[PDB]
């Protein structure tokens, strides 16, 4: 049987949201896509022996809580939260969005993975070991990604799916 996984990527503007997205769906790095555009993808996928389909929200668009978009992402299995390691704001913000996550799926047990991108910059101001201890905090598994590279891009999404399997 296929199970479907439907997961959802967050995080700041310009983290590498929907390079991520693309990197696992295309096979393709692309350096430019229309920040305000939100899609959603599906993919058959094989993760430890299990036959699977991916339908992944790539979250665009502006910021509004309407019942609309509540509905929307509470349809959401696991969340993705992206941050930039070139970018501590980025960082910072996981906070809104593990807030966002929990109140719409009412849970403060929800799957996620923190995903700090751009691993193939050199110019680096979030440390490992800081990523480390706030995934840490929460329980989740931090995975660093290179969206240019492909650098744990299938990892990424595919822990995701592992810790889905837990709850
Ligand atoms: C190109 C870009 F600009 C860009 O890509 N986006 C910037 C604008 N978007 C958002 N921004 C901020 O907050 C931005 C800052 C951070 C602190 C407060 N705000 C000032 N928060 C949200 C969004 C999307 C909608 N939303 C959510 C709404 C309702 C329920 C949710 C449940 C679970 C997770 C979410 Cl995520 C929910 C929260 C989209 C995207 C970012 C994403 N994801
Ligand atoms: N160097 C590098 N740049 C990236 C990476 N991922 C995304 N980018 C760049 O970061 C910018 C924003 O990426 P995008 O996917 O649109 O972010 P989004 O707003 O979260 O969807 C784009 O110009 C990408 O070229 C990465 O892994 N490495
Ligand atoms: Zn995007
Ligand atoms: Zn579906
Ligand atoms: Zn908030």
């Amino acid at each position: 049987g296929m199970t479907e996984y439907k997961l959802v990527v967050v995080g700041a503007g310009g983290v590498g949201k929907s390079a991520l997205t693309i990197q696992l769906i295309q096979n393709h790095f692309v350096d430019e896509y229309d920040p305000t555009i939100e899609d959603s993808y599906r993919k058959q996928v094989v993760i430890d022996g299990e036959t699977c389909l991916l339908d992944i929200l790539d979250t665009a668009g502006q910021e509004e809580y309407s019942a609309m978009r509540d509905q929307y992402m509470r349809t959401g299995e696991g969340f993705l939260c992206v941050f930039a390691i070139n970018n501590t704001k980025s960082f910072e913000d996981i906070h809104h969005y593990r807030e966002q996550i929990k109140r719409v799926k009412d849970s403060e047990d929800v799957p996620m993975v923190l995903v700090g991108n751009k691993c193939d910059l050199p110019s680096r101001t979030v440390d490992t070991k800081q990523a480390q201890d706030l995934a840490r905090s929460y329980g989740i598994p931090f995975i660093e990604t290179s969206a240019k590279t492909r650098q744990g891009v299938d990892d990424a999404f595919y822990t995701l799916v592992r810790e889905i399997r837990k709850h």
